[PDB]
């Protein structure tokens, strides 16, 4: 039988002092008034008595909404701490005002006033207490290491943690930031980059910082939902202290912001400067002008050399003409490398007519790329991630120029490459050029962006590569183990090439042999085990070791089991998942890429293709204006959105009832 | 468990093994009844090894040969059967004996359709469900582990690495 | 510009009779009532005109639930056509009281109020129109070919489908069923069944019939629940007009009626019959009872043989020793067909020990099969779809005996079977043999139900057999298509088999040849090539027909891809995308199959395993009484759960200024 | 210490173990000897 009882037992009540509570909770004035002025006269009672569930009559008189009892309680000098905050946070402008003009707490002693109506983003309580001279503490940088900020860490590091997100939490708040700023939409881009940045330094705090970041971020974009024309938009996108503002928001990574309708039509009005009625042409007649612009790149370059200033020198000055022309220069260079494909016998040839005009092509390549090192920077430069295969084929290139300039001035006899040694410098010449082309050829994969069918796709695969670098890692790890088992079990057994039947050793000839005799045959013949590629009677000695070849045997079988049957299928449903989640901002992501690339082209340095490379106040006050007028729509829409829920308001029968009992008094 | 990046996926493979598990006794079902049928039919027409090109007798020989004249041997072909390394002329007879031929090849192909693309393909979709539903508590059963790890480091015993620890 | 108009205009109104529409849509008693009295003395008035909205006095005096203006109205003489039909079907007792003691409309001819109050699903207003003497007409068989169903199909069609789903939606009605029916499970079951039937004659309308069998199913599982005894419950489970209920309900696949805790706790308590303390008991000691009670199977056996009524003999009675029993000698029956293949140059051999032990337990299985289709009958045993299995290997079982005895009376001599012909009725034997051992050994899959871990999965890869089997179709048309084409193509060039150098002919060879001479090695080798079991150079020819050999190439390099990238692939995304629904009930599916298998072990005939095989008023009072007490909790259940909502009740107000107006008045 | 720690280990509460208080107080627990660890470059982590 279990004792049922209290074990936390708190005071007693049911006295005169309990008894005008439960008045007040009755709410009745002249009984609330003659009883409270009986205790006062009688002088035996207080006022810092507490219901079983927490709540005094000035936190009831909260919660019931009575501005009678609300000033008739303040009137009677009752406690009063706290008292605005609690007002505050249950949100009544009239009881707000009233205590404005005058133990156990459910709030956290670091809580401000202004930071709890921040908090409860409440427009006209917060402009209500703004109105006063209110101010906010200054958390301090990401790193900081100063006296102050290793001391309150030391005392209290909970604390400490909770203020900080406190203070960030107040200050992000949209209506705060639409008061008392100057530049609401820069505000909200450095505080959603702050808060971004502080996420990943804050592990434990991760979803509120994320989460504080993207109401930056929709509140930027629904304040630049409200522009209702050309004007106020271009002069939004061209504020500075052209479209310097967009630079700053795709530096800021803020997609949602770039990939505005508005936004997108301005900037295909830019684009597609030259053709007016590129939206309402047929796809024949694009695809027709495409390759007759794309046919004369040469000619429109060297006129534009020529005359800058002339009908055919402007003519390539437009961003989509630049670009058709970009585009038709590499896939000349493309060509003529798949033609060079198309004597043998010397040592160290001098270069044929298709190097000899592949070489103007690459060494344009190599200064256009310096060129934008030096004037974007290394982070601009590092970030694209393209810049790296860039320089890898730009490195690769040169040195299988110096590596044939080198052999042609070292080597001039002929001599048979069957005689030649294995480290010949044309040998590695010749290996250094097909990897340069494959790479080359592979670079063709960053054009899919301008396209609208290929661009999500190009994008989603972007972000799974990822998952799969992630399971690299372990199928890295298993295959090391497994080949270190095998080595270690076969190693014993490793025969010479002369005895084989073709004096061929290792897995790339017919007779696989000695395939498990070193640690690289052994990782080589592991991976070309996944493909199926690797025969069944490579693990087999010339000795009748039976038991020693059923061991090999087993663990060939428990490898290509892990490898195949569970680590492949895994990737499979890691692969689902991820895109499933991937799939929702495709649209958003794409337009941000296509954007980029877009403004990658209306720079004016750069204007020739890579063969003949080498060869102010006023602006202030309309931006205040339109910046005022924007807050003010955007208020407006946001007192309707929450004007548009409750829709079944009340308190008008009170306040008809009262009037009309009044009158009828 | 002690990176940020690989703990939640080392723990979703954990908890999928259990799923490996299950699929595993319907697969040595079906792969015990296919080769008790198997040996029982072609384990009349056994050879020696002395007669054979190499003196070799198997399946882990160039001469692929008595793929099926034992059990063992028929559970080892089966099982190499599902990763295409064991050939099609192993279902064959010296002696002409076409319908037993065909029958065999017919067994084959039955085994194969079944082990191959039927209950292959059902795993993935088991794998897929159960990882949706997996995905979800990630960082907490991660969380998990890594305090478990943690707290593994904080007793006075054992400070020392293990040679010095003899 | 738009000329906008009216095109199809109605009659004018704003006359005193349009004055007097809107006097009653304000409501006021005494207005209206002297406007009215005052047009009557006038006579210069009707009652039929109609709002721009579709509404009249009579239907916004219902719209606005107002008894007075009710009474008044109908006190006057207005217009009384369907006035009762949307008084009942707007749900207030008072006003459908009142109407039942005394054009353009939204309701079908065909609707009842009887009919609409069914639809509703109202008990209160159901009970009122019941009490008097109302009927329903009876729609007709399902098939009925007589002359008045094809008259009125005739004259009407889809006002026939429309009133046959009315009916049948009135007549699927809980509360209907609860009342006026003597066994509510009994009409549920027999309901859900006919509308389960319905839907699939009904092509056109499935979705309404499908959830009127849900509802219905819905209905009797809620109905079980409300039992509170286990004296109620297993009065419900054995009445009969034992467990004949239960039967009846496993007939007519109500599945949620069976999975139902109450019902599987009675019966596990029943199949636990010898073992009280199976659900507290270890997973060891489990196991070693298993094996212990499993070893002893033929000495129980024989003991309950000899002497029925002993210790022993009732040990094997109860239904977990009988089915333990039974797997076990199946186990023993498989280990002796595994020892079976464990002289072979005599012609016809005589049975060896192995067969001679295996025979008795054939004939077993065969005479227990027998019995079993003369039970059951023909539909039971073909709907199990494990009695084909069962039956096609007792047959292979019987050809095997037949031709072993032929071989043995016909041939006599020792010859060896590099000189017997092809067609030996020995070498059909063996073929038949095996064949019939690989299915015995795949028959072992229905014991997967008994477990909790493999009954589901088994449950799952069942349900997905049928688009297995759906995808088959195209993969055999587009097989067929490309063989055809191939062997058209590949016909001419076939040769012999003296020619080849191993005399070997076809895909089954090292020399893999003439793989496309004939249709039936093309259908194989197609067949093959999805397993990459087929070389590439079976697409080449002895002559130098370079374009003969580049066609075929490229139609098997089409047959691959179409095959292997895209249908393949196509199967995955269909499992996945059957399997994400089929989850959902698993737990459902798996109770209802062990339910079934622990009853097909309840029955007292075939005690014995296979191998020894071949040597009344008060009830129904008692079940009315249960069925009314559980009538009334649902009830009461079901009023609740219509209360759980709209907990914002209103009118009470109302009453109450009412009231206290009239004390002060 | 962490006796309370231990035994919710123990009962295999996760959501009481993974709260984000507990965790920065093992993670001050385990990063004792360096203050810095949580401001600190990946190169030099790694150095
Ligand atoms: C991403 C990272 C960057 C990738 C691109 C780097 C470009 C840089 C390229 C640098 C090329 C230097 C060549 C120097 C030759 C010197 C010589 O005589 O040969 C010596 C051996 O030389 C070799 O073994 C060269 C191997 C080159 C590997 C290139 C990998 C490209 C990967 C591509 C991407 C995958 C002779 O040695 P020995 O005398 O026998 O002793
Ligand atoms: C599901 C459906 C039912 C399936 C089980 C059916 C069982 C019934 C079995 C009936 C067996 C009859 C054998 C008769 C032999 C007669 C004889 O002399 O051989 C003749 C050929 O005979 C043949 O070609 C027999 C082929 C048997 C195929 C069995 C398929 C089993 C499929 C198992 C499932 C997959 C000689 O012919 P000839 O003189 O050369 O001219
Ligand atoms: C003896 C050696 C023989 C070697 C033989 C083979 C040589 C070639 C090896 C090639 C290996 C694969 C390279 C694939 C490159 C193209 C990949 C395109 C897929 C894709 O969308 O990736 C984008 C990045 O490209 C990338 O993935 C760029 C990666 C650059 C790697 C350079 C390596 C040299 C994502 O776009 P994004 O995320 O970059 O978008 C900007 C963000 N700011
Ligand atoms: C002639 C014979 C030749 C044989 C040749 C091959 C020999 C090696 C065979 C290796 C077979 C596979 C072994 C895989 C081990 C690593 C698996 C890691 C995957 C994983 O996360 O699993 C954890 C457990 O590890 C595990 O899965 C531990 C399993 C230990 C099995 C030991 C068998 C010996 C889950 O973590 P958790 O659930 O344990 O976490 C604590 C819960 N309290
Ligand atoms: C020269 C010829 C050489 C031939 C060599 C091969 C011979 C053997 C061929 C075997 C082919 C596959 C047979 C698979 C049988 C087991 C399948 C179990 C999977 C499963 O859950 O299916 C259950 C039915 O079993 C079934 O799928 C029963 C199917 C019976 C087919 C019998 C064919 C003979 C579903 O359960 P359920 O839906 O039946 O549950 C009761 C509903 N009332
Ligand atoms: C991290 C990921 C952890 C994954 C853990 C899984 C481990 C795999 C366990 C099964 C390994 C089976 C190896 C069998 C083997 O090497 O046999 C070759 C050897 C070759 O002589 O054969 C045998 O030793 C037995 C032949 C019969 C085997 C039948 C198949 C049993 C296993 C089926 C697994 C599913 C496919
Ligand atoms: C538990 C899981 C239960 C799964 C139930 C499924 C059963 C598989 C049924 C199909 C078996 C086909 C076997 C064919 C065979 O062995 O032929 C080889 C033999 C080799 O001689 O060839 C034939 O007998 C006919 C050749 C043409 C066959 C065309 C393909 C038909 C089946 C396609 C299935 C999908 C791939
Ligand atoms: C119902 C389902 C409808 C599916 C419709 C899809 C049709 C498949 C279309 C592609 C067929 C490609 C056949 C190529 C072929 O036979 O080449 C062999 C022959 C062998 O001589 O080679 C060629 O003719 C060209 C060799 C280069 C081909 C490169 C690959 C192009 C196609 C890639 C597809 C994806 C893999
Ligand atoms: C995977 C292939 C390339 C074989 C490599 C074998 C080893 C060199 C790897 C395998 C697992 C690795 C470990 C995996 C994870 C960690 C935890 C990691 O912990 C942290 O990073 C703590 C700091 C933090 O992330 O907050 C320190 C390195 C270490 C021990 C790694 C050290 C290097 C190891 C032993
Ligand atoms: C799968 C491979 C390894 C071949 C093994 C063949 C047989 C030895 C297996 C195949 C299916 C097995 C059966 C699958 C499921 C069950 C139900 C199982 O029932 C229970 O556990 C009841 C108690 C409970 O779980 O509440 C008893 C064992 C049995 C008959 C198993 C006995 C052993 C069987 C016949
Ligand atoms: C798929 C493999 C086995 C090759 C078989 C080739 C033909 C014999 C098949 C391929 C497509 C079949 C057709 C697919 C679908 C239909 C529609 C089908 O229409 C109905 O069933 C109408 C009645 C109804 O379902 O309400 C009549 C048979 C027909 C023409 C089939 C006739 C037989 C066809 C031509
Ligand atoms: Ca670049
Ligand atoms: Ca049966
Ligand atoms: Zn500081
Ligand atoms: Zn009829």
């Amino acid at each position: 039988r279990i004792p049922l009882q209290i074990v936390r037992a708190e005071t007693e009540l049911s006295a005169e002092e309990k008894a005008f509570l439960n008045a007040v909770e009755k709410g009745d004035y002249a009984t609330v008034k003659q009883a409270l002025q009986e205790a006062e006269i009688y002088y035996n009672v207080n006022i810092n008595c507490m219901d079983p569930l927490g709540r005094s009559a000035l936190l009831i008189a909260i919660e019931n909404e009575n501005l009678e009892i609300m000033e008739l309680l303040l009137n009677h000098s009752v406690y009063v701490g706290d008292a605005l905050l609690y007002a505050i946070r249950k949100e009544v402008v009239g009881a707000v005002e009233l205590l404005l003009s005058y133990q156990f707490s459910e709030f956290t002693p670091d809580i401000t006033p202004i930071m709890l109506a921040a908090h409860t983003n409440n427009y006209e309580i917060i402009k209500l207490l703004v109105q006063k001279r209110v101010t906010i503490p200054r958390p301090h940088q990401i790193r900081c290491n100063c006296v102050e900020c290793v001391s309150s860490s030391e005392v209290d590091s909970l604390r400490h943690s909770r203020s900080r997100l406190n203070i960030y939490k107040a200050l992000a708040s949209p209506s705060l930031i639409a008061l008392s700023s100057e530049d609401p939409i820069l505000t909200a881009f450095r505080l959603g980059w702050e808060l971004k940045e502080l996420s990943k330094v804050e592990n434990e705090f991760k979803a509120e910082y994320e989460e504080l970041s993207q109401q930056c971020k929709l509140f930027a974009k629904d304040l630049l939902d409200q522009a209702r024309s050309s004007r106020e938009l271009e002069i939004i996108l061209n504020h500075r202290d052209d479209l310097a503002k967009l630079k700053v928001a795709i530096k800021y990574h803020q997609k949602e912001f770039v990939a505005q309708p508005n936004c997108q039509q301005l900037l295909a009005t830019l684009w597609y400067d030259g053709f007016p009625g590129w939206r309402r042409k047929h796809w024949v007649v694009k695809l027709l002008t495409c390759m007759t612009i794309g046919f004369l790149f040469p000619m429109l370059s060297i006129a534009y050399l020529i005359s800058p200033r002339s009908n055919l020198g402007l003519f390539i000055k437009k961003p989509f003409i630049k670009f058709i022309c970009h585009t038709a220069s590499y896939l000349t260079f493309l060509f003529m490398l798949l033609l060079a494909s198309q004597d043998l016998h010397v040592q160290g040839p001098p270069p044929t007519v298709v190097e000899w005009m592949i070489l103007p092509w690459v060494l344009g390549f190599i200064w256009g790329e310096i060129k934008e090192m030096w004037d974007g920077g290394f982070t601009e430069y590092i970030h694209d991630w393209w810049n790296l295969m860039d320089f890898a084929m730009n490195s690769l290139y040169l040195a299988t120029i110096s590596l044939k300039i080198v052999a042609y001035v070292k080597y001039n006899g002929s001599r048979p490459r069957e005689e030649w040694e294995m480290w010949h410098p044309t040998l590695i010449a010749e290996a250094l050029f097909a990897i340069s082309n494959i790479l080359s050829s592979l670079r063709l994969i960053s054009l899919f962006t301008a396209n609208s069918h290929l661009g999500p796709l190009q994008i989603s695969l972007g972000r799974m590569l990822l998952d799969i670098l992630k399971f690299l890692f372990i199928y890295c790890l298993v295959l090391l183990a497994f080949a270190n088992g095998l080595n270690q079990l076969y190693f014993y057994y490793e025969t010479r090439a002369i005895d084989e039947p073709n004096n061929c050793k290792g897995i790339r000839c017919e007779k696989q042999n000695n395939a498990f005799s070193t640690l690289f045959e052994t990782l080589q013949s592991l991976f070309w085990s996944v493909f199926g590629l690797l025969n069944l009677y490579v693990t087999n000695v010339k000795a009748r070791h039976e038991f020693t070849e059923f061991v090999g045997a087993t663990m060939f079988g428990t490898y290509n089991v892990i490898s195949l049957v569970v680590l492949l299928n895994m990737l499979i449903a890691m692969m689902n998942n991820s895109y499933q989640l991937i799939a929702d901002h495709a649209d958003i992501e794409w337009k941000f890429a296509r954007t980029k690339l877009w403004m990658s082209y209306f720079d004016e340095g750069g204007t020739l293709p890579p063969p003949f490379n080498i060869i102010s106040l006023i602006q202030n006050q309309h931006y205040q204006e339109v910046i005022r007028n924007l807050v003010k729509r955007y208020v407006a829409a946001m007192i309707r959105n929450s004007k548009t829920h409750e829709g079944l308001t009340e308190e008008n029968f009170k306040e008809l009832k009262q009037d009309i009992s009044s009158f009828r008094y």
